């Protein structure tokens, strides 16, 4: 396999209210690197410990969790190089679920 | 600039930094492994809910809220020309990363 390849950076496309909508909901915060493509990343934070029940109150018996998913971006090397990167893995959450909790004495 | 240079020895990034939910939630999935040896990276791994509904306290399925996939727009490279080992254009894809339970829309 090669160490270098060439990408083409211009997207082909190929082929929601969830965050609210949710028992386990979540906000997304957007996470810019001038450094990275892509440069922003958004990323999910649960907007709550526990989840929310049919009545519309916290349920703290369950947990919201975010989900995370192992991601590969591209960071500029050297720094500052507009055409030439490596990939990097990092973790990215991508929304909540409702769990039921770990419990340990 | 259209073509860029990407070192394919990935480095890791943090990933030790705040490092069963599938099995855990109230909206459980299982993942299935998705190949495709025109694309990288060559495996995807997508999540298929488990149920229509959630499961309730008591371990049932409870019927009026519903299981849904959280999709995530993901960029891949394709091989351009088909089968090239080194060259590639990005593309857009979605990928379902697990599931959340929801409150269905109603039309009353
Ligand atoms: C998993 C997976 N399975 O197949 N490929 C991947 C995968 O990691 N692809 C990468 C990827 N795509 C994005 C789009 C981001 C849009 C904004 C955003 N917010 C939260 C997230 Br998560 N994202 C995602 N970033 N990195 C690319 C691979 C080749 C080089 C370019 C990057």
């Amino acid at each position: 396999f090669p160490r270098t390849v060439m990408v083409n950076l211009n997207i082909h496309n190929r082929n929601s209210d969830y965050y609210n909508r949710s028992t386990s909901p979540w906000n997304l915060h957007r996470n810019e690197d001038p450094e990275r493509y892509p440069s922003v990343i958004w990323e999910a934070k649960c907007r709550h410990l526990g989840c929310i029940n049919a009545d519309g109150n916290v349920d703290y018996h369950m947990n919201s969790v975010p989900i995370q998913q192992e991601i590969l971006v591209l960071r500029r090397e050297p720094p500052h190089s507009p055409n030439s990167f490596r990939l990097e893995k990092i973790l990215v959450s991508v929304g909540c679920t409702c769990v039921t909790p770990i419990v340990h004495h």
